[PDB]
This record gives C-alpha cells, sequence and structure tokens, in this order.
RNA sequence: GGGCUCGUAGCUCAGCGGGAGAGCGCCGCCUUUGCGAGGCGGAGGCCGCGGGUUCAAAUCCCGCCGAGUCCACCA
C-alpha cells in the first residue's frame, strides 16, 4: 500500500541505495553502506558527530543560510524572504510551525499560485509541544529556522517530483562533504497543517538533520485514509516540502556538545557565569562528562524511567562518575539551555508583533515569559530576561517590526505581573495550610489551573511549613483535557434548500448608487434573493443596508438583509410578490452613509492606534451596530487618559486631511508583495482574487463598503475604552452623525443629573460628593439614634415585665419594623429578658423571640409558630420569623409560660 | 432760491395752462388751473369735499389700484421692482423705511451704486410713526401705508425725464381718472428726510393732499449752507426725481366713503365694532348721517386739541343739529376703532417682515405698536384677540410674508402675557407718584413707558382718579418713537492721527491659507508700525485679529496686536522697532488665523441653522470671539427649549458633515441683493460699489474676513451656553473644531467623575442621582422623627420613675442634656398631665426647667426653686425656663415640689 | 477558543442563610526605658452592580461589570 510510493524513488535503486528493516517491528529505511547494523537494542546509536565535525568546515548561522540559499538560488528556484512567526494569514493555527505553513492552504490546494516555483526560504518556526524535551535531548529548540525548497505541481505539469527533491538533498550534503555511505534515509508518515504525505527523514551522524514530505493528500471529512486521529483524502495535485534544520546543521559543522552551544554560545556562557551553578565551564572533568553525556542525549529523550537511571549509570561508569556527581551537572544544564532557548523564542514572538495575554495567541507568549522567569529564579540569574533577549538579537542580527524598547516594557510588565501573582497565590496557600492542615491533589490542580501556581511552590511551601503533601505527576492534564463537550458538528452557516448560480454585486467598484436595475429569481419563506445586489448584507455587527424594493405592482419592504454563499438574502416581513416581477431595489442613503463612515473610521482608528502606540498592535476583532462601533487591538496595558486623548486627536486630524481612498480587486500575490501582512487585519479572504481597500496609508483586505474620502466620515469620538483581556483592548467609537448624537446623548445625561440637584453642570461632581458624604453621615446618625430607641425601649418593657423566678418576661405587640424588633431583642437578651415581640407588617406579622439565659430562643419560636402558624430561625439569644396570625399578649404569655415550665428542674 | 428754475422751465407751469396765487393767512404759494376759484388744501383754510362725491370715474380696490398704477408707468417706460421690507436692513441711520426714496439712500442717491433700473416704479410700504397721534383723528393719516412712487436718477449728464415730464405723467393719470384739470391744486413746499431733501410740490385734490412730488439736489453735510428743519443741507452734484402716492388716499378718494379705513379695510373696522363695547350701531342711518358730516371736517380737528377743538366740535355739532356730549359718543370711540385697526395693520407688516419685540432696537418700535394696541383692546373690551384682526388683514391684502402666521401669533400671545404682568407691578408706582408729584408731566409720562412699560392711558386714568392734572402734548408718540428710533452710532475709540498716507493694501481676501508675505515698510508712529502691504487682520472688536513677527537683517520685531484707522493698517510692536524702507518678510501664526477661520465660518453656519430651525424672524444683534470661546446674538421672542437647542446643534453639525463649498468674491451691491435678498446684511452693511459676498452653504453674507473652504474643515460644532440678556435677543456661546473636542472631553470628564463617585455606569447616572437624592431627603425627615420619638419615649419613662402626690404624678430629675431638650420634653410632660422640675449641669451655669399639666403655675415653682439655688427665670402656666448657679439632689427637689403642691389648692 | 477562581474596613483576608468580623495600618490614653512596643479604647463598610429565591441574602441561584488563572487543536 504505502510502500508503493517509496520504492518508486529513482535515486534509491538506480543511483545507489537499498531498503532494509529493523529488529523491533518499527519501520523500513534506506542506506548506501551495505555493512553495518543497529544492535537490536532500541536506539543503539544516537550520535557520532559530537566531538567530530561531519562538515568540511565549521559554518556560522548566516553562512549556512547563505550557502543553502545560493546553492539553491543558482539552480533554478526563486528566493522568497521569510514570513513572520505569527500565522496572521491563517486562522487554524497561531504560529508558524513549518516552512510549508507559510503557503498553506490556498496555495497548497491550488487556489492561489505560489509567489515562485520552485521556491526556497529559511523560514523561522516555533514548536511548543517539545517543551519537555527541550534542554534535555540536546537537539530540540522552541524556536528554530527551517529552510526549504518547495515545488508546486499540478496534474500533468510538474516542476519536480520526488526524484529531484531527494537529489537536491543528496547533492547538498555531498557538496558539504558527508559521504553517501554515512547518510541514512528513514521513511515515515508526515501529517500537519491540513496536508500530509510520506516523508524521508535524513539522519546523519545519528541526528535527524532533514525531512522531505511528498504531499499527496489533504484533511477532509470523507477521510478514506486515516492518520493522527484526523481524516485525509487524496489530492488531484501534489506538492513537495523540504524541512532542513539549520541550528542542527551548524551543529554538525561545529561538533559542539549541544545545538545550543552551536547557535548561541555566548548567551549560555552569560547565563552560566552569572548564576548559581556550582561548577566551571572550563575544567576537564565537566568537559568529559558533557562530551559523553551529550553523546547519549538523543537516547535519553526516547527512553525514560527505570532505563533512564540505568543508562545514567552506564554513562556515569563510562566517565567514572558517582551517581550524585553527573546529574549534579546535567540537571542544572538542562535548565540553563531551556532558559537560553526560551529567551531566543521570546525575541521572535514579541518582535513579530505577538502581545502577551491571558488567553488566545498572546497566552503562548506569556507562557514562555513565565517559564523563562521560573528558570531564571531557579538559576538565581544576575541579569534580567531583557539582557538575554538583546544578546540573541545581536547574535542573529535580524531586524524586527517591533522595537526593542517596547519589548523591554513588555518584559518588565509581564515580570511585575508574575511577581504579583506568585505573591497573592503564595499567601493563599498559607491560608490553605492553616485551614486544612494538609495539601491534596484535587486542590493542587486548582492551585495551578486557577491561580497559576506551580506545584513546586505548593509543595515548596507546605514542606517549608511541614504541611502534608502528595505530588502526583501525569495528572495535570487529566481534568482540563478530558472533560470537554462540543455542541454543533455540521457546517457553520445555514445551508440552502436550493442552489442559485450567477450571483454578483456591483457595489464594489461604485458606492454612490443606492439604486439599481434587476430581475428576481427566488423566494423562500419570509426572505427573497435577486441576481445583482447593491444591497450589502449584515455582518456579525449590524452592518445592514436598509431600503425597499418596488415591484411593477407595489412598494415592498426590506427590513433586513443577510447572506449565504453565492446568494444574497433579503428578509421582508410583509407580502411576497413571488417570481414574476422585474424590480428596482432602492437602498436608504442614511444607513449606507453611516456604515461607510464607520468602516473608513475603523481603518482610521487602526492607523491612529499603531502610530500612537506601536507596530505591535494588530486587529483582534471588529463589529458594529446602530450608533455604535468597536475595534479590538493588541496592546499590553489599558492606555492612559493622555494616550487615548491624543489618539482621538490624531484620528480627527486624519479626518481633516481628507485623504483619497482607493480600492482595487487584485490577485493575492501582488498585494502580499506590496503591503506586507497588515493586509489581513480584517481576516483572511477566500478566492483567487481579493478586494483590496487602501485608505491612503493603511491598506487592508476588506469586502465592506467604504467612503470616497475621509472628510465625509465626519468627526470621530471614542465612546469607551475597555481591557477585554490582558493584551487585548477594545475601543468603542462612533463617527459621522452617529457620533454627534452619541455626544448629544452624553450631554443629556449630564444636564439631566445637574438639573436634579438644581446645579451648574460644571459643579456636579463636587456637589454629588458633598451629598454622598452627607448621605453616609445621615445614614450613620440614624443607626445611632435607632440604637437609642432600642435601649430606651428595653428599659420601658422590663418595668412592666412579669417576673418569673427572678427573670423578667416581656411579650408585646409593638409598632416597629423588623430591624427595630431585632435590635430591641438583642438589647433585651443582653439584659437577660425572656419572651417575644410582634409587629404588624405586610401580608404577614413579624415575630422576634429572645433570651439572655439558658433558655433557647429558637425552641421558643417553634412553640410560638405552633400557635401562630409561621416559621423562622436564629441564634440562642435572638430568633427572627414571620407568622400569619397576630396574637394578643395574653395568648403569647400563655405560650411563654408553657415554654418556661418545660425547662427547669 | 429755486423760483426761476422750476416756475417757468417746465412746459406745464406756464405753457400748459395754470396760475399761482398766495393767501396772506396761508403764507403759501399754490398752483391752480382754475383762476375762478382759490383754495389751499392745508388747514385751517380748507376741508375736503370729495367724500360722498367720488371724484374718480369708479371706486377701486387696493389690488386693482396698485397694479394699475404700476402698469401705467411700466407702459410709460419704467421698470417694476418688488416691495422692500418695512425694516431698513440696507442702511444704518434708521430702522424703518420712511419713504420710497429711503430704499435707495444713501448708496444709490449718492451715486455710489447704480439703480436697479431707470426709470422705475414701485409700491413701497412705509411706516411713519411721527404721525402716530394723528392716526384715527384726521381720518387721512396711517402709520403703515403703501406709497406708490416712480423714480429716476440723473447725474451731471444724462436724464430719463424731467419735472415737466413727471407732472405731465401725474396729470395724465389724474385727468384719466376723472379729476378735472381745473380743480387739482399744486401746493409749493420743501420736503426733507433720511439725509436727503429738496423743493417739492404737493398735489391736492378736493382738499386732500394725495400726491407729493419732490425734486432733490442736495445732501446732508456739515457745511449746510441751507437751513432745513434745523438740519444742515448742501447741494449735490447729481439731481433726482422722487415721487409719492398714497395708494390708500387714492382708493379712498375713489370709493367716496367717510374715513380712509372704511374703504381700504372696512372688514376690520366693522368687526371691531361688532365685538367691542361701543353702544351705537353703524348700520343705523341717523349715525351714518352724523359720521358723514363729522368726516367732512375730520381733517382739521385731527390737528386741533384742547378747547379750540371743543369749539370746532361745536361748530360742526350745530350744523348737523346734534349735541356735543352726544357727538363725543361717536367720535371718541370710533377714532379708537380706527387706531387699533391701522395699528394692527402696522403690526402685521412689522412682525411679518422679521421684527421681534424688545426693549431696544427696532424691536422697541414693534413692541410699542403692540403694547398700545393691547391698551386699545382693553379700552374697547374686545372679545377677540389681536391675531384675529392681523390674520384678517393678511387675507385682505394678499401679501405673502417672510414670517409665518403661527409665529406672529405666538409673539402676540406672549406679548400680552408680558403686558398684563408688567402693568400689575407698574400700577403701584402711579399710586405713589400721582399724589407725590401732585400733577403729571411730559417727562414723567415718557419715563413711565420707556422704563416701567406703562402705556399713557393707564397713567392718565389714575392721575385723574387721584385728583392730578395731566398735560399730554400733541404728538407725544412722536416723542417716544423719535427718542429711541435712531439706530445708535455704537461709536468706538478711533485714532487716525496724522501720518500723511492715503492708500494701503491687504492681501488676505483672495486666499486665507497663505501665511507668508513680503513687503516694504512705510510709516512708524509711536509704537505702532504701519505698512504699504500686509496679510494681517485688524479689528476694533478686540478679537479675531492676527498676531506674529517680522525678521529682517536688523533683528526681530514682534507684533502682538494689529489695528486699523480711516482704512489704514496699524502694527503694534514691543521689542525691536524696524527701520523705514526696509525689505521685510511678514509671518503670522498659523493657528491663530486657523482658530479664527474655524470660528468665522462656524458662526455663519450657526445663523443658518437658527434660521432653518426656529424661523425667519431670526437675525443678528452682534458677534464677538471672547478668547477660547465664541458668541452669537440673535433676535428671538423666547428662550429656546432644550429640544430646540438639540436640533440647532444637530442640523448645523449635519451641514458640517456635508462639507459644502464656501465661496468668497466681490459683487455689485444691486446684483448681490438681487440674487440673495437682504439677509446679506446680517453682519452689518458694507460700503463701496462692490462688496465681498460670502457663501457658507446656502447662507449668503457680506463679511470681509478669513474663512474656511469647506464646512468639514471646522469639524463638529459644540454649543457651550444659552442665555437671555434682554427680551427679544438671545445669546449663544459656541465652540468648533479643536476647542469643540476640548469642550466635549471636558463634558465627558465631568460625567465620568460624577458616575465614578457614585460607582455607576454613566448611562444610568441620572436615575441613580434622584434615588440618592430622594434617599437624602427621606432619611433627613426620618432623623427628626427619630429625635421626636426619643423625646416621646423619654417622657414616658419619667412618668414611671416619678412619684404620686394628690394623685398627680410628680417628677423631679437631673439629666445631662442641653436646653432645647429640656423644653421639648417638658412640653410633653405637661401634655401628659404631670408636674415637676428638671435640671442639667450645662457648661457654665446650671440649667433648670419646670412644668405643670394641671392648674398649678409653672412659673411659681421656678421662683421657689430658684430662691434655693440662687437664680431666676420666666415662663408660662404650662412650662417655665430658668438658669441657676447650683445643682440639686432629687430628694431636695421633692421638697419644693411637695411644699408647692401643698400650698396651692 | 474552552474551563475554573475571586470582588467584605486603607491593605491582606476569614466569614458562606437570621449579630458585619480578625491581623497589619491610622487616632488617643495608660503602663513601660525593653523607644520597642505592650495594655485599654476610638474612628473607618451602600459586603462591586442588576435581579430571582425565602419570613429572612454579605452568605444560595442567574445575568452584568471588574480583577485573575490554566488548558486548547503543532512527526
Ligand atoms: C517540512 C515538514 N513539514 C516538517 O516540518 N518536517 S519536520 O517537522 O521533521 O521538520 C524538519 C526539520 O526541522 C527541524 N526541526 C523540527 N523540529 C525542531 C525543533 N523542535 N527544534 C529544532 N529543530 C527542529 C529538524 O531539523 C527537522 O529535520
Ligand atoms: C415722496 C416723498 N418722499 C414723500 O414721502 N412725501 S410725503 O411725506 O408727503 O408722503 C408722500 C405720500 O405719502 C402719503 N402719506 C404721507 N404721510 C402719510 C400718513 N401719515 N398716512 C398715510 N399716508 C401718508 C401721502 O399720500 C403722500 O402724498
Ligand atoms: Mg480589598
Ligand atoms: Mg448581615
Ligand atoms: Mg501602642
Amino acid at each position: 500500500t504505502l510502500d508503493e510510493e517509496y520504492l518508486d524513488i529513482t535515486f534509491l535503486t538506480e543511483n545507489g541505495f537499498v531498503r532494509k528493516r529493523c529488529p523491533k517491528c518499527g519501520k523500513h529505511f534506506w542506506t548506501a553502506d551495505p555493512e553495518r547494523e543497529i544492535c537490536g537494542d532500541p536506539p543503539c546509536e544516537s550520535y557520532s558527530f559530537i566531538g567530530n565535525p561531519v562538515f568540511k568546515k565549521p559554518f556560522e548561522l548566516d553562512e549556512m543560510r547563505e550557502y543553502y540559499l545560493n546553492f539553491f538560488e543558482r539552480r533554478g528556484h526563486g528566493r522568497i524572504e521569510r514570513y513572520p512567526v505569527v500565522a496572521r494569514w491563517r486562522t487554524d493555527i497561531y504560529l508558524t510551525i513549518a516552512s510549508i505553513a507559510d503557503f498553506q492552504p490556498f496555495v497548497t490546494s491550488g487556489v492561489a499560485p505560489p509567489p515562485a516555483n520552485p521556491l526556497t526560504i529559511s523560514q523561522p518556526c516555533i514548536r511548543l509541544d517539545d517543551l519537555d524535551s527541550v534542554g534535555r535531548t540536546g537537539r530540540h529548540l522552541t524556536l528554530f529556522e527551517m529552510m526549504a525548497h518547495h515545488a508546486f505541481n499540478y496534474p500533468g505539469k510538474e516542476i519536480y517530483w520526488k526524484n529531484e527533491t531527494v537529489a537536491y538533498c543528496t547533492e547538498l550534503l555531498n557538496e558539504l562533504g558527508v559521504k553517501k555511505e554515512d547518510i541514512v534515509y528513514k521513511e515515515e508518515p508526515w501529517a500537519g497543517g491540513g496536508n500530509a504525505g510520506p516523508c524521508l527523514e535524513a539522519i546523519v551522524g545519528g541526528l535527524e538533520v532533514a525531512t522531505l514530505v511528498f504531499m499527496n493528500l489533504e484533511e477532509h471529512p470523507e477521510g478514506d485514509i486515516e492518520i493522527k486521529g484526523a481524516r485525509y483524502r487524496k489530492m488531484d495535485n501534489y506538492i513537495v516540502d523540504t524541512g532542513y534544520g539549520l541550528e542542527r546543521f551548524v551543529w554538525a559543522s561545529k561538533g559542539t556538545p549541544t545545538v545550543y552551544d552551536a547557535i548561541f554560545p555566548e548567551v549560555v556562557d552569560t547565563i552560566i557565569d552569572n548564576s548559581n551553578v556550582s561548577f566551571n565551564r572550563e575544567d576537564e572533568r565537566v568537559r568529559r562528562i558533557v562530551a559523553e553525556s551529550s553523546k547519549l542525549a538523543g537516547i535519553m529523550g526516547e527512553l525514560r524511567g527505570e532505563r533512564l537511571n540505568q543508562l545514567r549509570k552506564s554513562v556515569a561508569d563510562t566517565v567514572g562518575v558517582s551517581v550524585e556527581e553527573l546529574e549534579g551537572i546535567v540537571v542544572p544544564l538542562e535548565k540553563v539551555y531551556s532558559l537560553a532557548d526560551h529567551t531566543r523564542c521570546i525575541l521572535f514572538m514579541l518582535g513579530d508583533g505577538l502581545v502577551p495575554s491571558n488567553a488566545g495567541a498572546g497566552y503562548l507568549a506569556r507562557l514562555m515569559i513565565r517559564r523563562s522567569l521560573r528558570l531564571a529564579e531557579e538559576l538565581e540569574l544576575g541579569l534580567d530576561l531583557y539582557d538575554l533577549v538583546e544578546m540573541h538579537k545581536k547574535i542573529l542580527g535580524f531586524e524586527f517590526d517591533v522595537p526593542l524598547s517596547t519589548v523591554q516594557e513588555i518584559l518588565e510588565l509581564e515580570k511585575e505581573r508574575y511577581r504579583t501573582t506568585v505573591s497573592k497565590g503564595t499567601r493563599l496557600v498559607e491560608r490553605l495550610v492553616e485551614r486544612k492542615k494538609k495539601l491534596e491533589k484535587d486542590d493542587l490542580i486548582e492551585l495551578y489551573d486557577s491561580h497559576g501556581i506551580p506545584v513546586e511552590l505548593a509543595v515548596g511551601i507546605a514542606a517549608e511549613k511541614g504541611a502534608e503533601v502528595e505530588m502526583p505527576k501525569d495528572i495535570y492534564a487529566e481534568l482540563a483535557k478530558r472533560h470537554s463537550k462540543a455542541e454543533k458538528v455540521q457546517e457553520k452557516k445555514i445551508t440552502l434548500q436550493n442552489e442559485y448560480p450567477a450571483t454578483e454585486k456591483l457595489y464594489y467598484d461604485d458606492p454612490t448608487l443606492l439604486e439599481f436595475e434587476a430581475e428576481v429569481i427566488g423566494v423562500e419563506g419570509d426572505f427573497v434573493i435577486l441576481n445583482r445586489s447593491a444591497f450589502y448584507p449584515e455582518s456579525g455587527g449590524q452592518d445592514n443596508d436598509v431600503g425597499y424594493l418596488i415591484a411593477n405592482g407595489g412598494k415592498f419592504e426590506v427590513v433586513d438583509v443577510l447572506e449565504a454563499d453565492g446568494v444574497v438574502l433579503h428578509v421582508v416581513k410583509g407580502a411576497k410578490p413571488e417570481v414574476g416581477t422585474k424590480v428596482k431595489g432602492v437602498i436608504d442613503s442614511d444607513v449606507r452613509w453611516r456604515h461607510m463612515r464607520h468602516h473608513s473610521a475603523t481603518h482610521v482608528l487602526l492607523y491612529s492606534l499603531q502610530k500612537v502606540l506601536g507596530n505591535h498592535v494588530w486587529q483582534a476583532g471588529a463589529r458594529k451596530e446602530f450608533s455604535k462601533a468597536r475595534l479590538d487591538v493588541t496592546h499590553f496595558r489599558r492606555p492612559s487618559e493622555e494616550e487615548i486623548k491624543e489618539i482621538e486627536m490624531l484620528a480627527n486630524r486624519e479626518i481633516l486631511a481628507n485623504k483619497p481612498i482607493k480600492w482595487e480587486w487584485m490577485d493575492r500575490i501582488e498585494a502580499e508583495r506590496k503591503f506586507g501582512f497588515r493586509l489581513y487585519q480584517g481576516g483572511v479572504p477566500p478566492g483567487r482574487k481579493i478586494r483590496v481597500v487602501q485608505v491612503g496609508d493603511d491598506v487592508q483586505a476588506c469586502g465592506g463598503t467604504h467612503c470616497r474620502s475621509t472628510g465625509e466620515i465626519g468627526m470621530l469620538k471614542i465612546l469607551k475604552v475597555e481591557s477585554i483581556q490582558d493584551g487585548v483592548i477594545r475601543f468603542e467609537f462612533a463617527a459621522g452623525e452617529a457620533a454627534i448624537e452619541a455626544v448629544e446623548e452624553m450631554e443629556r445625561l449630564l444636564r439631566e443629573a445637574s438639573s436634579i440637584l438644581r446645579v451648574e453642570p460644571a459643579k456636579l461632581p463636587k456637589t454629588v460628593e458633598r451629598f454622598f458624604e452627607e448621605w453616609k453621615d445621615q445614614r450613620k446618625e440614624i443607626e445611632r439614634l435607632k440604637s437609642v430607641i432600642a435601649d430606651l425601649w428595653a428599659d420601658i418593657l422590663m418595668e412592666r415585665a412579669e417576673e418569673f423566678d427572678s427573670m423578667k418576661v416581656v411579650a408585646e405587640v409593638v409598632d416597629a419594623d423588623m430591624q427595630a424588633l431585632q435590635k430591641l431583642a438583642e438589647r433585651l437578651a443582653e439584659k437577660g429578658a425572656v419572651g417575644c415581640l410582634m409587629a404588624k407588617g405586610e401580608g404577614k406579622v413579624f415575630v422576634v423571640t429572645f433570651s439572655g439565659q439558658k433558655y433557647d430562643a429558637r425552641e421558643l419560636l417553634r412553640e410560638i409558630g405552633r400557635v401562630a402558624k409561621g416559621s423562622g430561625g436564629g441564634r440562642k439569644d435572638v430568633a427572627q420569623g414571620a407568622v400569619q396570625q397576630l396574637l394578643d399578649r395574653e395568648e403569647m404569655l400563655d405560650v411563654i409560660f408553657r415554654f418556661l415550665s418545660e425547662h427547669e428542674g
């Protein structure tokens, strides 16, 4: 089945390679060396290159990049400069995980042409899955550059297939110098990004250096072929993908112990020299143990547990090192690398415009910051993360859209935030100890999953305090991952009951027209469809163009209009003319104008937002209703009043400039070349051609209706600024007359309030404060006076209290509300009275009982309830409740005596 | 002079067939066609005889006579022009159009501007308030009247026709109409008014001056060679024909009725009679006889008052054979129905042409006519409103007005509310003044109306009532009108101190955007620099001026303020003073000119809005830019509702969004007025044959100053304040553009701060204020209630703690409390039928009170107690108050209580 | 995108259906030479907003607002 693909490869059989199989029932693979065998012990060999350059000469990062790019430039394929590490153009995935991910999936589905063919690129990529592996395996990074050649093939016409792909790999390595006998081609199944295919993964010197995937299939519901839990289907067209790890590539050029040393030596050095590490990097014994341990690092990743300690023993003896000695170096190093790597990863994340958050894309950046800070704390680093990030910056020497200054601010803020959280969380744990005297796992998940507190802090406080502990691993995911239920399975929009072809809208090129000439094709329920619509349908925000539709008979009312694919729907809550009529649709001007203005204003505010705040801001979302509009952007903190005032100002300045607005349909490639990725702030559009709107400076892919110039949108008013989530901020605004009325309404609310207190609008806050102060004062004084009433009331009531064995009993029907009854009772109880008071209320009577002695006020109230038909409760000294039947004093006294008799001896 | 020129020159005066003669008593020269009969046509020599024997071939109607006159002179070669408004918008000397000549002075009459056409013919409505007293009495005088007139302008050169030809045209019409050549008499006299004047000939037919033909060749001047009514008048280069025809007097002399009112608007006169308190019947024949005879001689008696009038009224009363005391019964109220109806007419034209009643300006004249009319209504006890009569007029005439009827109705209803309200408080003043003064004087009367708004007749009524003599001269309404009817000069500090320079140059008219210029500086006097060319802006307003600096090779010169004089620029400078004849590049601040641009254009769009929303009575009183703000004054009869405020703002902002072009250009005065109407002069009146027309949208105005190109350039408008300073004129404070945004941000800040201090969302602030308020009120009443309850309760416990003697509860205690406590409890003790004493060790002397709800005297106890503790006091039979030096034990108080009770009763 | 956690005195919190409470901070007094505090007091609160439940809501339920936190779709 699958093999039929692999054996077809030309290079393997004719040029000089063979296919073989392993002892463990794992897989097939290819070699040119007919001589030697893997032991049969799972991963028998991990590395050879360590201590031995397998390249002809040590390369540096830039050198490797250029050697690769030009080797490939000379040979017939176009160079394309890298994409950002953030998948702005995609929705399905946050960050760039592979080189192929750049062009996915419109280009890979044939929908759009690649910018060149074949092409090549050193594309940075981020994987966060291998987080456990990183710093321990010696070959993994969170952030790396993956370089590629991609050839895009259509049925009958293909630049190249498998043969040139494998060829290029073999010739590239050979030009470097590694003999064909030393390169091993492992076959494997490759899936990811909605596309997939079989892949030859090149390992040399024991290290996977490369992977070339042959994309034959795509993710699809039918899913005849199944893999990685996902469903896939054979394509009509095929694409080649080629991943080459540079960081690993330079590593095999230097033969250093770990890739980290090969890529950023100086950073690792800075960390180790300014830390709490016991040892020195220089001396022999730590050099020997690192050399040999590095050799087995590629093994230790795959094998863990009992074997891990066993292999640790094997290498410990190999170097002649105690059980405690080696991991005394291995463990701190495993953290040093992780920290060094993460800092490099932080760099690209922030620099490419990703803003830390508590959810969504930004949370990833936050996470990396968090971990970096934990590691920094554990190493007692004498520097701040910013220093390390700056080092990586100089070292790689790249240039970013986001300034390093903003990066520092973000690091400082995120750090300070974390410090706040660990503080508050810590204090909580202390309270938890005092309350429960022991820590349990079910609470432990809450500590991390809902307070962001690592178990090492919980256990590291409980043990610090002697509190009981249970630390169960492998369960952190157990609850969050395994309980989750989706509601709807089928497609997003409501599917048609019948198809209509040739639907189109000519409001794109021309927006001055509300009017148009057309014919009608279809009618369903309370909503109808036509052939050419000036009618723009409603978005998530109201985005709706009202109007009417004249018939050849009468004027019929469009109350609302939506959209289906290749269809425009017009909801009419009145009579339906049916298929017969030939019709001119006439759209209301005021709405078209207002929506135009709010669209253009949306763009203007975005433009103003980036210029005032920084390049790191990107539209997270946007929606609009009647007399209101909103725009979500990425910013690490709610702006100060100054900052938003200036934003308002600059926005209005942009209005008064009255700059021209131009929008032109175009193919995706040319647009992407022209403007950068700021084009996709409004989402990613389907189709071969896109509608490009240019508001003079800010350019974006928008299907929305727009003004001719900016002078038309009128003034712009920011209505409300709120921080949705950390790192995302919503701006509520209005423009045109929808703003002036929004202002006028605002004026009203002021005047009205002023008029109520008969005072000048300017002095409203000062008078309202004065009142509020007086209001609190008066509210208090009443509480004092009410206490006086009660105290006086008590003494009045005891004077007439019948005595009962040196106790004074009181039972009356008073004139007071429940709170007064209660305060009175509390006073009587304090003075050792016994009895109950009642008061006429509302559809009920309020009962209060009381005792200042051994007698329980609750039991007395239940007895009162039996005679008066009602229920309540309270404490030993007072009890509150309600009854339906008011009682005479005599009847109440009967009961009290009956109660008092029960309880002496 | 002007004998020889016009007694013989004209073909009519000697050739055609006519003769002059003078009468010794008359002291006048008249021009007659029948030598057989001599007559004077001005009292006391002649009374009219035409009435009852209509001298025209046919009676006419107002509409028929008007168009007939027009088409005559049209066919005779004149150009027709529509009526001018009854308010002098086009000039500054006065408020109201005195004559047809008034329409064209001083700008056409001084040859500064061309006439609309030549020759021309109009039916121009005029108000003349000097003859106000004569209205109703003479039966020929009217306050408001169409003057039919034909004009032609002749400079020292060409001419349309001359006096021979004009008197030719008038005899042409007259003879055509049925009046004989022979009877018509031409009375020689001067004619003055409105800064112009000349020798005139008054055409009289059947004892009534019907036409007036004035030839003017002079102009008012300080030389004033010729003395004309104390006014100095001197010959003008150009010469000009000015005619006058009373349309009324024509239709009057055509129908042959008794009093002009009875033939131009009989319907009004009859209806007032029908709904007044007049006792007699107009239909009745005997009264038709006496009016007919009274009307024959009404002309003379109108100009006679006192006892001389009584003799005239006797001389007529006899010739009919009716008694004087009876005759008063028709003449004194029927002249009053005449006055009200004519006034009502005058009200229609005054208000219908954009007047709004006020205590100053032409609104004063409108108010006057209304107030007097109201007074007449009460003198007739009319069952109607004035508006009924006004509407009747509007129908009768068929004229269409700028100001609609609904508005004039509202004005009138309000004015009557004012009137009754201002006589109610004005009435006491006459009660004190009449006996205080013992007699009534002219200045007293004038002071009464002009200050206290008390019409003459009320004052006279009480003066007669409380035995005080009254001297009411003839034409006193001439006094009140004349004294206030001059448009104030509003003269300001002017300084054109000698500099020997005539013609300067300003470059900012054509383009405001430019901000830099270069020129040669001539003239330095004192501080102020002056120049040949500049781009700065002067104003004596005290604002809207430009500011800046100048750099030459010498140094920098800072101009803080810039002024003007006799058309010459002024540049104040503190710092370095420049050298004459220096090349200097002038630079102004952009923003200062920018604000001013924004304000100026915003003002004009405001006036536009106010006119569109409220009415066509909306004009201006002034405009100033107090720094950091702005203000506009507008004629309106009441404070605008907040709803109206909202729609002013909304409409004007709506226009701002529209961004309509704002064009400036020069235009001929006659052409501009022909194209736009007299709204053009709302900002004032510009001189010259050409004027700087400004268009800010629909609104057209003649302000020479900076402006913005488009409405959008001034952005949102905000309305700061609204106030009434004097009746009729309402003031708006407004900001636009940047200051607008500052104001709104301030508005929002207040609202946000109030909402903040009450922990509430701003949109719910008003409702949450009234709750807090109502709570602050309720809890406030609540407090005193509780304090009263404390007192109520406290007396009740003391009755219990008391002792019994004579079955009367005696209570004597010491308590720690102030005075008002001791009183507010003693009253309740006596109210509960108790007797006793209470004491308090207050700060300083001890406080003591006594009380008795029985027949015992509270005061007496205090006498006794106070004799033992060393102090006295006082009280009543129920309670007694006292202050004393020593506190007492309870048991010692019981002694004085017991002793007392024992001694009395 | 999906869960969970928390809003109470200035701060840090406990109270989780029938009294608004503790530590620290603040104010006063007392004792103390152990200048640090100790003893006895006092001030300080719409228990975040809207509702529903009940005789009764700081307390229970639902919604909002705000502040937190983890996980989530990567040969
Ligand atoms: C291109 C294909 N879609 C693909 O992604 N194949 S791959 O996942 O195996 O990656 C190819 C090369 O990228 C590099 N690479 C992958 N994951 C890495 C990591 N976590 N750290 C450093 N390099 C990595 C390796 O050199 C690897 O051979
Ligand atoms: C034409 C010249 N400028 C002029 O105004 N002469 S005048 O003062 O006598 O008025 C001209 C005509 O207006 C009419 N008229 C003047 N005063 C009037 C009044 N108080 N009421 C009614 N008509 C009047 C007379 O018909 C008169 O002939
Ligand atoms: Mg708190
Ligand atoms: Mg409670
Ligand atoms: Mg202390």
